[PDB]
């Protein structure tokens, strides 16, 4: 009786200032899924947010001569400005400084304490002061021993000697849920995407035994405090992970969003945090007796020919610069086209320009401009109504249009965005080829071939309309501009349902008398 719901999330971003195209990819990709699911008729909720706690945030605020909230408000303003600039269709933005989040972190922690899933112990970690990163005994390089116990070592990055750090900490005993998690994987084979990551998780993390998780610290203050032991602050594991249910008003005075949208249909994230969403998150939800998420999707990185982009190498590509210089459509298209499923992508300015110029401006932009120009020149702007596949090429081309939609659909549902886009561009290329094959200018000579000329123009515009509709989730400007210039005004003709049967324009239409570039 009601629309089926679809809840999609990106990870909450840690506001350390440097937002590169790698961070933009997650929110753009999430936006594409969100827009696609809305067009399919789902009741969609798309969430993003920020991780605002931890020692480092408060150190950075204090160093800058600001309060924690002053500092964070400025950083979050910048992040939300970028999302608005990328036209991210997120329905909400969760900040971990909000009471709706803090209340959940406190209540979840207290519940696990009362159930006995969390117990007090002592955290022991290997810390590198230069790198400010902790490690387990297992990953120290050139470890030193004494009586069989690891006594120290070298950071597996910097190469500086690590320091043994100890502090009182609450532990979450996750190992007892091991069997339940493996059974969950068995009954939900599509849970982890790409599917190759599942056995890597099992082998590297679950098979060797899940260590108790240190979920609190006593060494810093900026964060959620444990109500029944206020010297303890909740660490990132529970604090960050419950953002996905705290955003829905879980345990608030109004849980209606939580009742409607939980569980999440897809958690989208970069591959380096999929182990936390694949193991810790499901086990935490089991401990709270909540339904698990249906799917976790890990995407690859957008590299340079220096390696991972970072502020430290001066490697960072700024999405603001790309948008200001080349436009939004070009930026979103490049991100979604160049990062294939289960692999990494590689950014170069030359590759960006080729995609932008060859695919968008040339293939799609000139197809629209050539078509509109021919309709203005041969029929004074009045596009003859579609009649049927009159030309010998039409039967196979009309079939290709439907095969394009079908292929696009199975690519999108399998999260293969780059293949969906390449499939659409094969159709755009074929439409340009249709012009060369039919030579409209030759047909415009003979007065006998005026119906055949009208048929060709009708097939050009119907091919364009198919392309425009399929690109609606990816490009936020181009499709609107194409519909505008073609003077296709009817909202129904911009939806997926209007692609079921080829040739919906069975009435004459007057196209723009002043066509302009679709891009930039
Ligand atoms: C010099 N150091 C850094 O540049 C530095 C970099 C990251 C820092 C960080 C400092 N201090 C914090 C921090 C610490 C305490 C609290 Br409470 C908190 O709040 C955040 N973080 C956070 C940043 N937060 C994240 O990346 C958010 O991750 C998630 C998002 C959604 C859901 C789940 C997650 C998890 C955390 C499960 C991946 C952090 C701490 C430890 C981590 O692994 C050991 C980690 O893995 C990606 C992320």
């Amino acid at each position: 009786s009601a629309k089926e719901t679809f809840y999609i999330t990106t990870p909450i971003y840690y506001p350390s200032g440097n937002l590169h195209i790698g961070h933009a990819y997650s929110t753009v990709a999430g936006d594409v899924i969100a827009r696609y699911k809305r067009m399919q008729g789902y009741d969609v909720r798309y969430l993003t947010g920020t991780d605002e706690h931890g020692q480092k945030i408060q150190e950075k605020a204090q160093k800058a001569g600001k309060t924690e909230i002053e500092y964070l408000d400025e950083m979050i303003a910048g992040i939300k400005q970028l999302w608005a600039k990328l036209e991210i269709s997120n329905d909400d933005f969760i900040r971990t400084t909000e009471e709706r989040h803090k209340h959940v972190v406190e209540q979840v922690f207290e519940r696990l304490l009362k159930q006995g899933d969390i117990y007090l112990g002592e955290y022991e970690g290997w810390y590198s002061v230069p790198d400010e990163t902790y490690y387990t005994e297992s990953q120290l390089v050139d470890p030193q021993y004494e009586n069989g116990k690891i006594i120290g070592g070298k950071s597996p990055d910097s190469g500086h000697e690590v320091e043994l750090v100890k502090e009182e900490s609450y532990f979450f005993n996750i190992s007892k849920y091991t069997d339940r998690l493996l059974e969950f994987y068995d009954q939900n084979p599509d849970f982890i995407q790409p599917p190759s990551r599942k056995n890597e998780m099992i082998n590297n993390f679950i098979k060797p035994g899940l260590a108790d998780l240190a979920v609190s610290r006593t060494s810093f203050n900026w964060g959620v405090h444990v109500p029944s032991n206020p010297k303890h602050v909740v660490y990132v594991w529970i604090d960050a992970l419950v953002n996905y249910i705290s955003a829905l008003g879980y345990l608030s005075d109004d849980e209606s969003l939580f009742n409607k949208y939980w569980p999440a249909d897809i958690h989208l994230m970069a591959k380096e945090i999929v182990r936390f969403h694949s193991i810790i998150w499901p086990i935490l939800l089991m401990a709270l007796d909540l339904p698990l998420p249906k799917k976790v999707f890990a995407h690859g990185w957008i590299l340079m020919k220096d390696g991972k982009m970072s502020k430290s190498k001066g490697n960072v590509v700024d999405p603001n610069i790309l948008i200001d210089r080349y436009g939004l459509d070009a930026t979103r298209y490049y991100l979604m086209r160049e990062l294939p499923f289960g692999s990494d992508g590689v950014f170069t300015p030359e590759a960006f320009v080729e995609r932008t110029n060859f695919d968008l401006a040339n293939d799609l932009g000139n197809l629209v401009n050539r078509t509109i120009s021919m309709v203005n020149k041969y029929f004074d702007g009045e596009l003859p109504a579609y009649q049927g596949p009159l030309h010998e090429l039409d039967e196979e081309m009309e079939a290709m249009a439907l095969e394009t939609v079908k292929s696009y659909t199975e690519s999108m549902e399998s999260l293969q965005f780059s293949v969906a886009l390449s499939t659409v561009w094969k159709f755009i290329s074929r439409t340009n080829k249709y012009i060369d094959e039919t030579t409209p200018w030759v047909l415009a000579k003979d007065d006998s071939q005026k119906d055949m000329l009208g048929n060709v123009m009708a097939h050009l515009v119907e091919n364009i309309r198919y392309a425009a509709v399929l690109l609606r989730p990816f490009l936020t400007h181009a499709p609107k501009e194409i519909f505008e210039q073609l003077n296709i005004n009817n909202p129904q003709f911009m939806e997926f349902s209007s692609l079921e049967q080829y040739g919906v324009l069975n009435e004459s239409i007057m196209v723009t008398g002043q066509p302009k570039p679709i891009f930039p």
